[PDB]
């Protein structure tokens, strides 16, 4: 992978990353295709100092394990280096406001990468910071990060975006993973069906499919809402895009309904919607989509801090 | 190397506990360290110094600021930070203090300690054979920050000598203050200081008994009030305020009483002791000041270990 | 001139069992050469851009600090990944947690409650795992860290007598130990030291009946550090009660320690020991070992950490190298 170039998306050159809103198609192939030499390089055991001295620090107001590991893992094998700041064990118990601890890391840092449980506190976040700040999660608003490495499993999987059905089921109302994801693949690509299987109270809220009806009604995206996975679905979903609580289980006996050429997805944490007997399968993509997210996610540091 | 960034000689090797410990020459030696520091990190240059070298932070109570800055200092220098954490330790097992030194000591270059009791400082010492940077030890002291906030005064006003600087809220517990009001008056000409603070938290008198020397044979002026009166205001190069851990309020309706060339500095957190109402004053220098404190912190780690 | 133990390439360390003679003496050799080097001051560059990712499900000062810091000063990096903070709170499973962080690393260095989660781990990771202790199991780096103490203060392991002492029910450290050493060694004599209720377990024993019988180990119990462990002991290697593995059979446990026998090693008590030995201790320690046994030159407790930092960059080196 030693003759592979890594050219930094230029685009994204010093800004901070807060919706699947901000991307072109042409900014996400460009990503996907340096997320795919950064992952040869490391594969090969090829040793990278793009970020040498440059500091990432993570402000997780809310739990995460791989959002929060892979973006410190993708920092580190770009070289870069992480100051592990922690909310609980900070000044916030001393009665400091979000704004002055986002000045405080701002003070050290390069990047910031920033979750937290209210949707606003991203855009208070960017009114002060002087760094960039990379959303990896706003309440029940967006995971721009999780829909670009989504779009990167889907065509290393797949090989293709263009012309999929996908399904994204379970809570579509709370699930900022399928906020980001319908607004990246529905924006850029030419999807040609999107099922949303969801319990009634939990399905795909209005403020995210209304600025995407011209892209709907202009590119001819088949919507379709169930309130379960029927056999349909099964039938015609190249990716089956599953998420947690916050009948659609999927099991090894529902799996036999699928296509042989498709996919299994789950942002992950899971619970029982997604089965331990499906885990075997070819088609479960649900841990190899963890891996391709920190390679998506080197692709974005470097583009970011080049 | 030993031209841009040449480490001062005399804190080799040696533990950070007091103000007291530094000359005029070594706080001015640092200064310029610290500027050639952020000079070289503000131009993109990448600092190899410390490779190898290991930082361990030893912290029995919270901290946003001296935690994060002191990890950021270790990294823009090369070296490493061991992310060690009393809550979740051996101390939980009944481990004492001094072997939890004699632990992180075993594969540490340097420990960077704060906790609640003023003499744990002094426990750790008698057992470490490593050097010991004290960053925050009960009510007693502050030496870093001293070393940041005199920086700061150094960098935004021009000079040190001959300032009138307000202290200003809990003088009584605030272990920023003692290190402050130590190493101003032992090595620098301050012409006044003003102690803003209510009777019940005022400085302690074993900060001012020891500096009666300084005070007598540099002619210092110091004023107690109770208030932050429209002479403090009027008079004052620096409002150095803190968090009373009635009538100290700086807001942006005192400030029109201010110098039009003076400084407001906040070690931080803050309440409601500093309006946010003062934030965009380019008079307001404690976002700045948190950015020094990294560069100064730089520059001690080098010193100490080159 | 830091040449890796190849026998240790890609693979998982689990127990003390795994290692033989020449894997141990290789690894110790290894040891001692990080340890010129890194006193030198010299820089390694050996592991550059190569992550491990603790992760503790226990408390840990030594095992923790000591694997970060020799990864680091192998040139290799760290993922701080916290437990407490993690997925696990929405009800994340073990395997699902280990599949995430083996998507990102080279290496998990695990510490678990639980005996068999280490096995589990296993049957799901890709990456090598190094088991930082596994309930009342096994801590088998430790036991190589301790067999390195032994070698470089006493200089050599064959024909030592030691003594293991405390509660070597819970005692993973003398588990491994007392493995690593019978299997691969020529111990002359091992003193039981302990309560009844605090004995070395059947299951650590009648595995290694066979190699205690052929090498003619002798095995010796006692409730007591007696005049004769003391003159006797070329090592005095003593554990803490592990009080968080322990209803009225928790009580019983519990109070023997201090109840049923009389193993606290002071100055006073040091008075009896040979001139020539050590006294060892994983640590944390309470007051089975008193403060005034650390002026004592044959107190090695603090120097056995030190040992253990070079001895896990040998490990860690012999594993991704
Ligand atoms: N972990 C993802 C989805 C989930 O929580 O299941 C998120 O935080 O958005
Ligand atoms: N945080 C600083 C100052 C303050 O608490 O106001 C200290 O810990 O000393
Ligand atoms: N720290 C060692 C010994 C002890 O806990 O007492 C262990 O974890 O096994």
């Amino acid at each position: 992978g030693s003759m592979l170039e890594l050219p930094p998306v230029a685009s994204l050159k010093g800004k901070s990353i807060t919706s699947a809103e901000q991307f072109s198609r042409a900014d996400i192939y460009a990503l996907i295709h340096l997320a795919s030499a950064m992952q040869r390089k490391i594969d090969a055991g090829e040793v990278l100092n793009l970020l040498q001295g440059r500091i990432m620090t993570p402000l997780f107001f809310e739990d995460s394990s791989r959002t929060f590991s892979s973006f410190c893992a993708a920092m580190i094998r770009l070289g870069g280096s992480v100051v592990n700041f922690k909310v609980e064990a900070s000044s916030i118990n001393k009665g400091e406001t979000l704004a002055d601890t986002i000045r405080t890391l701002d003070s050290y840092s390069d990047v910031l990468v920033m979750r937290h449980p209210r949707q606003d506190a991203i855009e208070e976040a960017l009114s002060v910071a002087q760094h960039p700040i990379l959303n990896a999660g706003n309440g029940a608003g967006e995971h721009p990060t999780q829909a670009l490495l989504d779009t990167l499993t889907i065509h290393s999987e797949l090989g293709s975006v263009d012309g999929i059905t996908i399904a994204l089921i379970g809570d579509l109302k709370m699930g900022r993973t399928v906020h980001s994801l319908l607004k990246l693949l529905v924006r850029n690509f030419s999807i040609k069906c999107v099922f949303l299987v969801a319990p009634d109270a939990l399905q795909m809220p209005q403020d995210v499919l209304e600025p995407l009806q011209h892209e709907i009604a202009t590119k001819g995206v088949i919507i379709h809402r169930t309130h379960a996975l029927t056999d349909e679905v099964m039938q015609k979903s190249d990716v089956l895009y599953t998420t947690r609580l916050q009948d659609i289980t999927i099991d090894a006996a529902r799996m036999r309904l699928a296509k042989e050429k498709m996919i299994v997805m789950h942002p992950l944490p899971r619970n029982d919607e997604l089965s331990t007997t499906v885990d075997a399968d070819p088609r479960a993509a649900y841990f190899r989509q963890m891996r391709y997210g920190m390679f998506m996610r080197m692709a974005i540091l470097w583009s970011v801090l080049a």
